[PDB]
């Protein structure tokens, strides 16, 4: 199978590494990138997100209520393009299908 607990983690160091300030909104604020692997809120948060690659992938992922749970956190569509970016670059570092379609559909509804 695609590792893609390993793209995740390439994803968030690529993504804070860019916007370090977006971190702040995460259990894990503060945390050296170098160190997440390490920290529980880290471990969880990172699962999420393989969860849910792994449902758009399957194709049971709500991509509505992601976007609406992020705008919940207001994070929004400029946001989203970034991780778009940092997630393509993440993808490519491992060999591993883009999940360029899946962030289209939630920018949809952002
Ligand atoms: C590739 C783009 C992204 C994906 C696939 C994604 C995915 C997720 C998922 C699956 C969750 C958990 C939602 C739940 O439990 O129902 C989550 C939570 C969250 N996301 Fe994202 N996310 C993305 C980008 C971003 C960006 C750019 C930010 C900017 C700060 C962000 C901020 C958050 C925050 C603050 C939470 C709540 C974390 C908490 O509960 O402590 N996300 N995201």
């Amino acid at each position: 199978m695609v590792n893609w607990a390993a793209v995740v983690d390439d994803f968030y160091q690529e993504l804070f590494k860019a916007h370090p300030e977006y971190q702040n909104k995460f259990g894990f604020k503060g945390v050296a990138l170098g160190s997440l692997k390490g920290n529980a809120a880290y471990k969880t948060q990172a699962g999420k997100v393989v969860d849910y690659i792994n449902a758009a992938i399957g194709g049971s992922a709500d991509a509505a209520g992601l976007a609406s749970r992020h705008k919940g956190r207001n994070v929004g569509s400029a946001e989203f393009h970034n991780a778009k970016a940092c997630l393509a670059k993440a993808c490519s570092a491992h060999g591993a299908p883009d999940l360029g379609h899946a962030i289209d559909d939630i920018l949809s509804h952002l």
